[PDB]
């Protein structure tokens, strides 16, 4: 066929019932993510293609970048509680891998800071059990398929990107050839 398992994805021999429609996980720590992030602009292209009435869910991992991974697991949390990503995402993403300035939690903060999350509401929202399931939420999704790397896109639980094996020499061609395939598997 045009789409064929083992080729533009894979499928998930242990199938995760109740999963989120579409799930992305990265880490700030993650080179590729960097590319399918301020490069690529992925996740945005693929919501452009997606039908309508499906949600698209992206989690932070810990398995990259030891005590600071775990911290930007919780700050991602935060994001997520807050309604932020949209203002912190190219900041961590630069503060962790381009300028190298992101050392610390101290410092994940202070990208909130600067993005205008007030001091108060950042440190509340931190320390909220709200935010304590929500950082649960999103190392039980990367357990329930066993993952060890990222970036990494699932659909319904029982499809898993394959980026491998699509046309990497012009870029805007792989990220159209990547979300139809996220299209086409949320159709299957």
């Amino acid at each position: 066929a045009q789409y064929e398992d083992g080729k533009q994805y894979t499928t998930l021999e242990k199938p995760v019932a109740g999963a989120p429609q579409v799930l992305e996980f990265f880490s700030f720590f993650c080179p590729h993510c960097y590319q399918f992030e301020e490069v690529l602009h992925i996740s945005d292209n693929v919501k452009k293609k997606l039908p309508e009435g499906v949600k698209m869910t992206k989690y932070h991992v810990n398995f990259m970048g030891g005590d600071l991974g775990k911290d930007l697991t919780q700050a991602w949390a935060v994001a997520m509680a807050l309604g932020v990503e949209d203002k912190v995402t190219v900041p961590l993403f630069e503060g962790v891998q381009k300028t190298q300035t992101i050392r610390s939690a101290s410092d994940i903060r202070d990208v909130f800071i600067n993005a205008g999350i007030k001091g108060e509401e950042y440190d509340a929202a931190w320390n909220s059990f709200v935010v304590k399931s929500l950082v649960a939420q999103q190392e039980k999704a990367a357990a329930d398929v066993q993952l060890r790397g990222v970036p990494a896109m699932f659909v319904n639980g029982k499809y898993q990107l394959n980026p491998q094996g699509m046309d990497t020499s012009n870029m805007d061609v792989f990220v159209q050839q990547y979300a139809d395939t996220v299209k086409y598997l949320s159709e299957k």
